[PDB]
Parts: C-alpha cells; structure tokens; sequence
C-alpha cells in the first residue's frame, strides 16, 4: 500500500496507472 521501489511500484507511485498493486507480479503484498 505504501508504496517505493521495494513495492515493485513507480516511485513515486500515482495511485492509478504506475500502481501495480494488482495484477502484480512486481510486487503488491502489503505494498
Ligand atoms: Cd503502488
Ligand atoms: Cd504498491
């Protein structure tokens, strides 16, 4: 949910489009 380059998210993350907190295979698990 936070969300940083150990996210497997952008960095900053966005919220929307650069937040693969689903459909991730970067990461997304309490992230
Ligand atoms: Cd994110
Ligand atoms: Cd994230």
């Amino acid at each position: 949910a936070g969300c940083d380059d150990k996210c497997g998210c952008a960095v900053p993350c966005p919220g929307g489009t650069g937040c693969r907190c689903t459909s991730a295979r970067s990461g997304g698990a309490a992230g």
